């Protein structure tokens, strides 16, 4: 599934992202917007390590999410990499705060850190009633 701009900004205010761990609405369409384009079965395949960034907020497979066939990687969000491919994104989102629950916060996305720090984000939310 591929969101709208404020279809997707009211689905991740329904899941309690808004403000999550201090991290803004906005903030949270940056990341999603720069990682998948809000495209929920976006995939990224990194060859240097072998693992492989899913869904919407493209989370990796050495850290995050099991799929069998990445070399030594853990699971902590204690989920199916596949979850992260569905068009509901209930389980990507519960994820998405395990991600910011640890030291990095937010930052731990590079392209957040790239196109949406310290950046106008006020225009990922404008005119989606959130």
């Amino acid at each position: 599934k591929v969101f709208e701009r404020c279809e997707l900004a009211r689905t991740l205010k329904r899941l309690g992202m808004d403000g999550y761990r201090g991290i803004s609405l906005a903030n949270w369409m940056c990341l999603a917007k720069w990682e998948s384009g809000y495209n929920t079965r976006a995939t990224n395949y990194n060859a240097g390590d072998r693992s492989t960034d899913y869904g919407i907020f493209q989370i990796n497979s050495r850290y995050w999410c099991n799929d069998g066939k990445t070399p030594g990687a853990v699971n902590a969000c204690a989920l199916s990499c596949s979850a992260l491919l569905q068009d509901n994104i209930a389980d990507a989102v519960a994820c998405a705060k395990r991600v910011v629950r640890d030291p990095q916060g937010i930052r731990a996305w590079v392209a957040w850190r790239n196109r949406c720090q310290n950046r106008d984000v006020r225009q990922y939310v404008q005119g989606c009633g959130v």
